């Protein structure tokens, strides 16, 4: 049945793919070659073109992404040729460098070899290429990274135990029972120390965050083909860091410390200090990144841009899908157009899906 | 089939009602009397007790209400005896007085006669007993009240055309083709002029809001019986006014004027002035109402209290239902526990439902 499903997805994708590319005549011929290939080998190989667009389509269909407007500008890096851990490491190191782009982040994606007989050719363990390690006795670092950190320590890695230890790249090549790790070169990673434009004391918090959010634990499904290893990246949206990463109680939880440095009390809820702390924290984030020349975007510009997206999909005769619960910024939800409209949360392929974590 | 549905709902309700009241033995007897009554007349009459609890249960099952913790403290006022427009008017005037309670608002509900043969005995037009009128040329008042305002003007009512004109009570008695209106006595309505604790200039905005949000356009369904007229009220939650009523672009839209008086620019989104304006506006709301002795609650205390609710339903063996999209405050969603947990948005009776508006 796996040989049946693949064919079906393949039919829909190729057709839809070529129609968008304006190559409807080449659909019959290609589908025939694909049919033979699924018999001959048991699967098929996308063309640099198909795969590139397949990855862009997958972005456009990512219900939870608010930055979908730049879907067609995605820079696809095809690394389906990698055979060794050295090839993967270099590939990954390159993704970070090319994406980072000295601050002018480039929404990129490295396409690693897909699953063969349901077996993985490359298996990336990291949630994000760049991510901070988390530990416990009392909370040190990113709690969200507890599980993986221990998995890395079980393989010989050891962190200096600071709140911002950079986890190493960790993956497993087909044929190997365990994965291998590689420490990240400090010169490749851009970090941004957080400061405030009007409050000079904000630096006493000694906060900071990496510049590029490269999600590496998701499977890109493009027409029956499963690319479990396909790291992608956009640029950050202020709130992701100021509201979730740093303010969540289960994350860095700096709201109280922040409220303290802004000279406000934490006595009563009715003073809405948490809210005030959140705003000030997010002004700091947007200002820091910008001062350093690293790309970031605020939730309003992001909502504004997403609205343009909604209009362009319409103008192209494409139904729009989205997850309301994930699309509204965790800060001032009702101040954006997204809060006042409903969305169709339906799955459409190609897309990006979660997958069972190797550790844990 | 209407005589069949009624019986079925009735069975489930009585059982579930008496089990909660600890009167399981009286279920058989009551159900028999109810059966005869549905044959004899075509429907049945709840006891003061049944109806009271039925209305409290309906609150507990209101997926969108964050203040469900005080569900069992609801003050039910049974006015199923009203026969005239004078009886309704007085009933309504009383609900406002008893609910208002000089600022110490009382979560109340007036139970008006239910629908007979699907026909309404009393039909309230107002969205809320107390609500501001809205007009157009340029926006004057509450835009959300445009439709109803015109409906009132078509019946002889005329507003002074200020941003806060109090709409009259408007309803229709069975037998009458058109509804009748009654102006609200200024002494009955409590209003709260908005001011800021640290910013003395906030009063130049000349903002204000009524004290009690009495929702009057919803049908209370309790065991097959439809009470289309059953005005209910709780107390406000700061955000309802500061974030939605006053800040929504489609409502009063005062964010820019607010940002102006707090001495901040509206030049760039990256300064997050909207967010800052929202917070300051909500601090003003909570502070105003409190300074005047009128009950209100902030979104944190509200989330905190709702969490206690979640635990008590559990401790009582009752499945919890809720609408995530409506439960999270439009201000700092991710700072409350509600943002980090999912809810089962399933309909459970008794409950409150929307109904087609008479005007429009
Ligand atoms: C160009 C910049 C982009 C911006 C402003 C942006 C922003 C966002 C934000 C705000 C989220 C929510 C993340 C969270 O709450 O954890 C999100 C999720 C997501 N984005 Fe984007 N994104 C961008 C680029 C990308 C790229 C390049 C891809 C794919 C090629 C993409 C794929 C996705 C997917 C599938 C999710 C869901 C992630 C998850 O559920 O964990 N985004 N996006
Ligand atoms: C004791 C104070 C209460 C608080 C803090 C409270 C708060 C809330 C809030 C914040 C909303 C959202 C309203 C909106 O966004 O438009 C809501 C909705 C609702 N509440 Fe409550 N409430 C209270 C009392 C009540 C009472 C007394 C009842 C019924 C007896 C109730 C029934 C409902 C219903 C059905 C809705 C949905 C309204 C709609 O969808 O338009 N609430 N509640
Ligand atoms: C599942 C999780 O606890 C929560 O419900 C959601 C909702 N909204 C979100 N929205 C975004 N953008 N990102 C998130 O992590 C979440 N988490
Ligand atoms: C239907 C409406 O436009 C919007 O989607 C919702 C969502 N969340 C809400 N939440 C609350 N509490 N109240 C509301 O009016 C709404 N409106
Ligand atoms: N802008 C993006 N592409 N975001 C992807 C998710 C990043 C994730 N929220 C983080 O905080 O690291
Ligand atoms: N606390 C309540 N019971 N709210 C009911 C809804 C009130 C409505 N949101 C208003 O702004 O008038």
């Amino acid at each position: 049945s796996h040989a049946a499903i693949l064919w079906n997805e393949a039919k829909a994708f190729i057709a839809e793919c070529y129609a968008e590319l304006g190559k409807a005549e080449e659909v019959a011929d290609r589908l025939d070659s694909i049919k033979s290939e699924i018999d001959l080998t048991g699967s098929y190989v996308h063309t640099k073109e198909e795969l590139e667009h397949g990855a862009k389509m997958a972005w456009r269909n990512s219900n939870r992404c608010i930055g979908r407007l730049f879907w067609n500008s995605l820079n696809v890096i095809d690394r389906r040729d990698v055979r060794t851990k050295e090839d993967v490491r270099d590939a990954l190191f390159h993704h970070i460098e090319t994406a980072t782009n000295n601050g002018k982040i480039r929404p990129s994606i490295t396409i690693f070899p897909p699953e063969e007989k349901g077996e993985k050719q490359v298996e990336i363990w990291n949630h994000q290429l760049i991510r901070y390690a988390g530990y416990e006795g009392e909370a040190i670092g990113d709690p969200a990274s507890c599980s993986l950190t221990a998995a890395c320590e079980q393989l010989g890695w050891r962190g200096e135990r600071t709140d911002f230890d950079l986890l190493p790249l960790i993956f497993r090549m087909k044929g190997d029972e365990q994965p291998v790790w590689y420490e990240l070169p400090r010169s490749l990673v851009i970090e941004v120390p957080i400061t405030h434009p009007d409050i000079e004391a904000f630096s006493d918090l000694e906060l900071k965050w990496y510049g590029v959010p490269i999600i590496s634990d998701m499977k890109l499904e493009v027409g029956g083909i499963h690319y479990n290893a396909a790291p992608f990246n956009g640029w950050y949206m202020g709130t992701e860091i100021g509201a979730r990463n740093l303010a969540d109680e289960k994350r860095y939880d700096k709201l109280k410390k922040v409220a303290s440095v802004i000279g406000i009390s934490t006595n009563y809820n009715t003073d809405l200090w948490k809210d005030q702390a959140l705003v000030e924290l997010n002004k700091a984030v947007l200002y820091s990144y910008k001062k350093q020349g690293v790309s970031i975007v605020d939730h309003h510009t992001a909502a504004s841009q997403f609205k343009r997206f909604e209009e362009q999909e319409e103008e192209a005769g494409r139904k729009l899908t989205g997850d309301w619960t994930w699309l509204i910024p965790p800060i001032s939800g009702s101040a954006t157009h997204i809060f006042h409209r409903s969305y169709d949360n339906s799955i459409v392929k190609p897309n990006y899906f979660y997958q069972d974590k190797p550790y844990e």
